[PDB]
């Protein structure tokens, strides 16, 4: 099924920007407590 070795680099690269998007909510709004 979907996600099988092909789709798998696909919807990994989406938690390897999108888990690290988070990260930049983060900093960015501890940014806006001191800057």
């Amino acid at each position: 099924l979907q996600r099988m070795k092909q789709l798998e680099d696909k919807v990994e690269e989406l938690l390897s920007k999108n888990y690290h998007l988070e990260n930049e909510v983060a900093r960015l709004k501890k940014l806006v407590g001191e800057r």
